[PDB]
């Protein structure tokens, strides 16, 4: 017995990774056919708030570290494969390896031709 | 809906002033500019040296971001495309991303009046 | 909804350390910082040389991005505004952008627990 009770299909993959994993990540994405990408130099910290460096028996926090931002605007159906590639290639087994954010994209336009939408990705 | 959007455009470094000035002339002034590298669908360019070839797969580009009233987006797309284009692969790409809220730091004004 | 958002704020370079420390003290630590240039609605500043005026239409700024749990957005807006403001045009702007998914690279943990 039971008691009665009361799209664009486009996305932006924004990932922060270590500088020394950029070429590995880029090459795996390229090999898989996910080519269009924008890369930025950034600084960051994750939930641990940076690292501690020692000098003359004293600890000093370094609360921003060099990182690389990659952005790929993609067809929605490609997001999970790209997440997988980024994670597999960026990981090293150490805190600081990176984070991926998925952000909606409502429109894409290629400048040269004014093509719009998924065909412009 | 918020009726605000973010226009994120990647253009050639030599078209930054042209595009910025054209936007300004049309009254679309608030903007954030970043130096980036990138490649589009062709995966870069091929450079020749000493009988060899090398693919340069990230090239200098400029990112402009304008957070704008939604009803201005198409006009801004048109200005960016007209002024960034050169007829050559690599001219750029424009992305439109939703923005839910905007706050001006100095006065704490929020929404479309803070654009 | 995902109940996750991106706080993207542009602030003065000389207010970064103050803002970052206040965010840290409130427990909002994960953050990405970029060097950018920008102008707001006034279109830059005027610099004088030999009694002539010249427009400087992009100035150095700092971008901070925090991807956060939605329930923290208003407090973070408050912190950024209170710490970044100086009473002068140019103090900054905050944008809130939806985030549909977050993944921690090292472990592949996803969602709000990965923030
Ligand atoms: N919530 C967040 N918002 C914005 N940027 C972030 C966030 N979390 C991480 N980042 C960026 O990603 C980079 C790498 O983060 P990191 O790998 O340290 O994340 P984490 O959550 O601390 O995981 P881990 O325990 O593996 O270190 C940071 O230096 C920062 O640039
Ligand atoms: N899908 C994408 N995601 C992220 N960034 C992109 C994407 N496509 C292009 N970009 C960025 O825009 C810049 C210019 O792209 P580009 O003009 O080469 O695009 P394209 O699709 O290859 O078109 P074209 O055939 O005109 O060259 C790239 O170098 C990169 O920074
Ligand atoms: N609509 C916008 N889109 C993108 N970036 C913006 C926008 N408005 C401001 N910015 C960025 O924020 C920075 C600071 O803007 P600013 O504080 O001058 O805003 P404002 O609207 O002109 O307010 P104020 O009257 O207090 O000066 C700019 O230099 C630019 O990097
Ligand atoms: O970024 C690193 O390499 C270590 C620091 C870290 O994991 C963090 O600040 O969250
Ligand atoms: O960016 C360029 O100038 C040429 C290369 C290009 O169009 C691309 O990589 O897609
Ligand atoms: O950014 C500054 O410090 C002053 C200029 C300004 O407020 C603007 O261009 O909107
Ligand atoms: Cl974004
Ligand atoms: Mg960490
Ligand atoms: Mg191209
Ligand atoms: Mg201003």
């Amino acid at each position: 017995s039971h008691h009665h009770h009361h799209g664009s299909h486009m996305k932006k993959v924004e990932a922060i990774i270590r500088p020394e994993r950029l070429d590995i990540v880029k090459n795996s994405l390229t090999d898989a056919g996910y080519v269009g990408m924008t890369v930025s130099e950034v600084k960051g910290r994750g939930i641990q708030g940076g690292i501690v460096e020692r000098y003359r028996g004293r600890e000093y926090t370094v609360d921003l570290l060099p990182k690389i931002k990659i952005e790929l605007v993609v067809k929605e159906e490609d997001v999970e494969k790209i997440i997988d590639i980024i994670c597999e290639n960026a990981k090293t087994g150490n805190q600081g390896d990176g984070k991926v954010f998925i952000i909606p994209v409502e429109e894409v336009v290629r400048v040269r031709t004014k093509e719009r939408g998924r065909g412009a990705i």
